[PDB]
């Protein structure tokens, strides 16, 4: 096949944020939707690490915006968890489900609230995030913000 | 009548959240405006005082108030790249496609001043990216003109 190979290089390049290298590999025929052993695509890795330009390019090159890993997480989950709000905006503008559930039944808003990312929380809400969605343990994003003492996130959520 | 209005506008402009709450309690009009027609909300948004902005709106501030130039507080926040304020305003019913005296939306200002995240937020909130002003110019036109290459791309993929 020639590759891949190429996808493993692509996944690694997307994780590092090397945008030029991402271009070449895709040109060289690297599957933009290749996944690792954890089921993570280049889009999963770029989004997790906050590489907005790589995230944008990958989508332009046909990357699946709601791909799920072995934990059922979309790239939006990773961006929300790690507080990368520009990545969040880009993914949402490209048709990512704002209320996508992982294996634990958690939305991106759950992750943002738990990790205290107020800016991300606001973006998600604006994008139409259901603030009263609860996971498999019946817990809302607001509940997680309270446990972990994220008081600014707490405030933002009860004003809804 | 009020000098309380002057102090409130002043306090909001400076981001003094405590001083703002006191004046409002002491009967200061939250919708007072200077000679330029700018409210405390206009000043808080222009200088990116997010907590003051939220506080003013809760105390009944008009989110879509127009100044002498027809600018809303969202125009000011977009121009100066205060994306948190932009978020708060939009979440409080601010009109994303409000036109000033020149027929420009907040997207025009964000694009002109090279504020990429505000651009993204505005578009996500439903900003018409192909609105032309009274000169027939779109936000993309303004972005290309000022060499805001990142904004140019962001508006080209739309």
């Amino acid at each position: 096949w020639g590759s891949s190979e190429l996808g493993k290089r692509l996944i690694e390049a997307a994780e590092n944020g090397n945008k030029d290298r991402v271009k070449d590999l895709i040109e060289n025929g690297a599957d933009v939707n290749a996944s690792d052993s954890d089921g993570r695509t280049p889009l999963h890795h770029a989004a997790e690490n906050g590489h907005a330009e790589v995230v944008a390019l990958l989508i332009e090159k046909g990357a699946d915006v709601n791909a799920k890993d072995s934990d059922g997480r979309t790239p939006l989950h990773h961006a929300a968890e790690n507080g990368h709000d520009e990545v969040v905006l880009i993914l949402l503008l490209k048709g990512a489900d704002v209320n996508a559930k992982d294996s634990d039944g958690r939305t991106p808003l759950h992750h943002a609230a738990e990790n205290g990312h107020k800016r991300v929380v606001l973006v998600l809400i604006l994008a139409g995030a259901d603030v009263n969605t609860s996971d498999s343990d019946g817990r809302t994003p607001l509940d997680l913000a309270r446990e972990h003492g994220n008081e600014e996130v707490v405030k933002a959520l009860e004003k809804q």
